């Protein structure tokens, strides 16, 4: 799975409320 940066950036996140390991 290697991490570094697939471990999300572009699975969706938006910031609003929080709950989504972006912000979680
Ligand atoms: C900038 C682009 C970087 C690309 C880097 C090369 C990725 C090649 C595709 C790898 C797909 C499989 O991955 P995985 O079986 O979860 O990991 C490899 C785990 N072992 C080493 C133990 C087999
Ligand atoms: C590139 C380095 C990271 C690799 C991480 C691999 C983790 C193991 C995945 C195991 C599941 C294999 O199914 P996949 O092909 O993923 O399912 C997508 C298939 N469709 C496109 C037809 C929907
Ligand atoms: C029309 C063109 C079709 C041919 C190109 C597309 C081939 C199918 C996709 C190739 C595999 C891509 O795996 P990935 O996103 O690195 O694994 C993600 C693994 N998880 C879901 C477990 C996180
Ligand atoms: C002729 C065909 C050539 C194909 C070349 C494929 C290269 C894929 C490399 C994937 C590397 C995945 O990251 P890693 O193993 O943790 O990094 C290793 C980094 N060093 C080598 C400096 C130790
Ligand atoms: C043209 C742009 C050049 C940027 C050069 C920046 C300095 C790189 C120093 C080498 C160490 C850091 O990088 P790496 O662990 O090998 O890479 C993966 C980095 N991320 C985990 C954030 C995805
Ligand atoms: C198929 C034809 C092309 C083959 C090219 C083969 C040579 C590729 C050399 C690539 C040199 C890249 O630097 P490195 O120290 O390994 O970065 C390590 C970066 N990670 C920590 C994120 C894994
Ligand atoms: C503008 C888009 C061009 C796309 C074509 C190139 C795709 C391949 C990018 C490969 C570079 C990704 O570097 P990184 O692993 O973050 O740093 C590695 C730093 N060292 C080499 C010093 C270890
Ligand atoms: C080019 C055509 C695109 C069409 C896309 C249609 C939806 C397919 C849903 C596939 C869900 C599984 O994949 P995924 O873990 O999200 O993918 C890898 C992303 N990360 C590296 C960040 C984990
Ligand atoms: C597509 C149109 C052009 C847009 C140009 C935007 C430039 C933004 C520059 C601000 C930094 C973006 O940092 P990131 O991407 O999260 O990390 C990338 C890290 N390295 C540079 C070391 C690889
Ligand atoms: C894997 C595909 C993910 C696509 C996500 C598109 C979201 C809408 C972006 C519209 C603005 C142009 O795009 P960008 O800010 O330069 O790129 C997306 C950068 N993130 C992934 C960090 C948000
Ligand atoms: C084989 C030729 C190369 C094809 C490469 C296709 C790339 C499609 C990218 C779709 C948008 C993905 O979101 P992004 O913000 O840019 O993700 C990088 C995440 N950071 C900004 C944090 C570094
Ligand atoms: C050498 C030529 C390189 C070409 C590189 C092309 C990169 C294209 C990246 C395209 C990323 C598309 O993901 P997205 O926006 O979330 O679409 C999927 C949206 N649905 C789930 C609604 C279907
Ligand atoms: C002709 C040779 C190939 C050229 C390179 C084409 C690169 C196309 C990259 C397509 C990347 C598709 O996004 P992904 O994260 O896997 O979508 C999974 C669903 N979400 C966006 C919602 C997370």
């Amino acid at each position: 799975v290697t991490x570094w940066s697939l471990c999300x950036p572009g699975c969706t996140x938006p910031g609003g409320g929080x709950n989504c390991x972006f912000c979680x």
